[PDB]
């Protein structure tokens, strides 16, 4: 660190930048609990209005809509990410997109009033593009603000406002808390909350120096935000380095999205960073966290909701353990250690499932396995694709590269998501073995691949990718 601190003003900008990965949890996990309160307020709302009730199917595919387009915001959201920071600035952008949590927020919070499904679907839509801009918004920022000896601790903490996010959601959605016919709409409106807290501490936040000194060439300006967020007077070697990557961006051409595949500098970190999105969301945590209340109930458990809610809590003390070990262990050995991890366990679920109605005490073993699963993924697999994508790239390319990454991450959430029910339909147990495979290719792709980015400047790793293409 030298003479760079953590600083009070820093940890306030970190910590409000994550209501946003906050925001994301919670939208993420709060649907689930009241979804049997919220099919009936889609059959109540059809039939109030004088339409034949719905079937199970029809009653499945408009709660699947009611779901899956939170994803398809999320798709829109983080592939406009580039647009906004760049036109805006990082925190600028993270204020004015509460608007659009805020609306989101009001449009759920006001749709059983309003009798109106469409205005529960348009509201999971529009909380859907704010979340995807989060999701890139927050670890760029963070990475960009972050002192380069903790940038991946720092990094972790977009995780920890996840999972954290999503735990609240999950004791919220209990039945006598928010979780009730009458009240699941606050359960959802919720979500504008965290948006006025967010929106009334980020101008007093700092715009990424980075952004100052390269893209608008404020080297003043983003020196004296460095001097006050970091406690020193001396920030010459970061302030020398941001000029070094002045001077590349001026000297590249505009970056576009396309661009990123064509070159060999930029095709190198942007498949290594599309390849990091698939390993988080193909190991099929959301499809374990989201079946896993089902699975728990067939194993034996005899209040499921409990056991997930436990699993929410692994979700979250796992996320603190990697904040410790990634400065320490690296982003390469934390991802490693997960994804065998969760090949390990999700194996174990395929296993446990096959014996568990010929020896019971494999009940116990599939319980198990898939809180050892969600450790696993908190360990590596969940923090580090957020937040190393921001380190592989350059001022420059790195906003078309976190909209591409980021749109890969929720794009195949919604393929996971598409496509699972199916897959489970034809291989029962063995479906856990789809994402064992994934799981170990992507196991050897990082081993192979994947840089350790700890402790190096984004000027240093980019030169190293500039020398391999070389
Ligand atoms: C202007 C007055 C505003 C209205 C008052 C509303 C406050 C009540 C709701 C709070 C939401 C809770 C926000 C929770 C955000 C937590 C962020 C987080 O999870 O941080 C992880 C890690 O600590 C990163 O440092
Ligand atoms: C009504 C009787 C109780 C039965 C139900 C109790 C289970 C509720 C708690 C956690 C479920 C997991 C949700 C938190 C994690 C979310 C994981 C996820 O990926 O959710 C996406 C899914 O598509 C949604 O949108
Ligand atoms: C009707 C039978 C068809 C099957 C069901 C209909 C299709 C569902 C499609 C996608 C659901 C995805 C769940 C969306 C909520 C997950 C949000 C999330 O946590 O991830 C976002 C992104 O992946 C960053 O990690
Ligand atoms: O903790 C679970 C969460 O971890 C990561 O943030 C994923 O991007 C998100 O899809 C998942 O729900």
């Amino acid at each position: 660190m030298g003479t760079q601190k953590v600083t009070p003003a820093l940890i306030f900008a970190i910590t409000v930048a994550t209501i946003g990965s906050f925001q994301f949890g919670y939208n993420t996990g709060v649907i689930n609990a009241p979804e049997k309160i919220i099919k009936e307020f889609i059959t109540k709302t059809l039939t109030d209005k004088g339409n034949a009730p719905p079937s199970e199917v029809l009653l499945t595919s408009l709660w699947s809509l009611s779901v899956a387009i939170f994803s398809v915001g999320g798709m829109i959201g983080s592939f406009s990410v580039g647009l906004f920071v760049n036109r805006f600035g990082r925190r600028n952008s993270m204020l004015i997109v509460n608007l659009l949590a805020v609306t989101g927020g009001c449009f759920m919070g006001l749709c059983k009033v309003a009798k109106s499904v469409e205005m529960l679907i348009l509201g999971r839509l529009v909380i859907g593009l704010f979340c995807g801009l989060c999701t890139g918004f927050v670890p760029m920022y963070i990475g960009e603000i972050s002192p380069t000896a903790l940038r991946g601790a720092f990094g972790t903490l977009n995780q920890l406002g996840i999972v954290v996010g999503i735990l609240v959601a999950q004791i919220f959605g209990l039945e006598f808390i928010l979780g009730s016919e009458e009240l699941w709409p606050l359960l959802l409106g919720f979500t504008i909350l965290p948006a006025i807290l967010q929106s009334a501490a980020l101008p007093f936040c700092p715009e990424s120096p980075r952004f100052l000194l390269i893209n608008r060439k404020e080297e003043e300006n983003a020196k004296q935000i460095l001097q006050r967020l970091w406690g020193t007077q001396d920030v010459s070697q970061d302030i020398q380095e941001m000029k070094d990557e002045s001077a590349r961006m001026s000297q590249e051409k505009q970056v576009t999205v396309l661009e990123l595949f064509r070159v060999s500098s930029y095709r190198q970190p942007i498949i290594i960073s599309i390849v990091l999105q698939l390993s988080q969301q193909l190991s099929g945590i959301n499809a374990v966290f989201y079946y896993s209340t089902g699975i728990f109930k067939d194993a034996g458990v005899q209040e499921p909701i409990y056991a997930t809610i436990g699993a929410g809590v692994v979700n979250t003390i796992f996320t603190v353990v990697s904040l410790f070990l990634v400065e320490r262990a690296g982003r390469r050995t934390l991802h490693m250690i997960g994804l065998g991890g969760m090949a390990f366990c999700s194996t174990l679920m395929t296993v446990s499932l096959l014996l568990k109605d010929n020896y019971n005490g494999m009940s116990f073993v599939c319980i198990g396995a898939i809180l050892v699963f969600v450790a696993f993924f908190e360990i590596g697999p969940g923090p580090i694709p957020w937040f190393i994508v921001a380190e592989l790239f350059s001022q420059g390319p790195r906003p078309a590269a976190m909209a591409v990454a980021g749109c890969s991450n929720w794009t195949s959430n919604f393929l996971v998501g598409l496509l699972f029910p199916s897959a489970a339909h034809y291989l029962g147990a063995y479906v856990f073995i789809i994402f064992t495979g994934f799981l170990i290719t992507f196991l050897a792709f990082t081993f192979f691949k994947v840089p350790e980015t700890r402790g190096r400047t984004f000027e240093d790793i980019t030169r190293a990718f500039e020398g391999q293409a070389h």
